[PDB]
């Protein structure tokens, strides 16, 4: 397999991020993972910010169905805990791209976001996905919504909660687990699209990374720790290349 056991952050990371990472690892191992190549220096990053230590662990993999599967874990200061995960689909198969984030600090999880995004030119998800995402039921959480106007990028099943307690923390992990299973299954039964389409899905992912690359707030922090040029290289090389 490819485990998180040699991770220096897992022991100090917020328990929900631990569960997600572990849940996301269980999922990707059922898959035929191959190593993805991220800039040598960016696999493990350490620095200072406002005097506090910051660290990040990027884990990358790939399969004939997925161009790049990224797992990002980071601790910045005694507060900010971050979990970031994205599965980049290989255009030829027309799958949606998975993606979730966890932001937490001393007082628990501030934001938990997960979704299967439409790589289509029309912003729709395959019929199958909708047939399964619907059959899962309605997600009941206290804190939700507020997706910005550039949320044009994500699908309609997007779960953007702010955990109201430990109960919901594991509900959100279960729902993420659910999506991953549906996604891993559509993965094996996926088939090559027509060269016309393996480009329009090569338009969506392209458009996706470019949009995220301009609104993802991981940047500002990176700029304060290492500056503009380093932040830019990280955004377009690590997060959303
Ligand atoms: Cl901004």
């Amino acid at each position: 397999d490819l485990s998180l056991t040699n991770s220096s952050l897992m022991p100090t990371l917020n328990p929900m991020i631990q569960q997600l990472a572990l849940a996301i690892a269980a999922s990707w191992q059922s898959l035929p993972l191959k190593p993805y190549q991220l800039p040598e220096d960016l696999g493990y990053v350490e620095g200072r910010l406002e005097g506090e230590k910051l660290v990040i662990e990027n884990r990358c993999y790939q399969t004939p169905q997925f161009r790049k599967m990224h797992l990002e874990l980071a601790k910045v200061g005694k507060g900010l805990d971050i979990l970031h995960c994205v599965m980049f689909p290989e255009p030829l198969y027309g799958l949606p791209l998975f993606g979730c984030d966890i932001v937490a600090g001393p007082g628990g999880v501030s934001a938990a976001i997960a979704d299967l995004s439409p790589t289509q030119s029309d912003r729709q998800l395959p019929a199958a996905y909708q047939k399964s995402l619907a059959e899962l039921g309605q997600p009941e959480f206290e804190q939700q919504r507020e997706l910005p106007p550039w949320g044009e990028i994500f699908s309609e099943y997007c779960l953007f909660i702010r955990p109201s307690n430990v109960t919901e923390e594991e509900r959100f992990v279960q729902r993420v687990v659910d999506f991953l299973q549906i996604h891993c299954h559509q993965s094996i039964v996926a088939e090559p699209l027509s060269e016309a389409q393996t480009l329009e899905h090569r338009q969506g992912q392209i458009h996706y990374c470019q949009q995220q690359q301009k609104n993802d707030k991981t940047r500002r922090v990176l700029e304060k720790a290492f500056g503009e040029a380093w932040a830019e290289r990280y955004m377009s090389q690590v997060l959303f290349d």
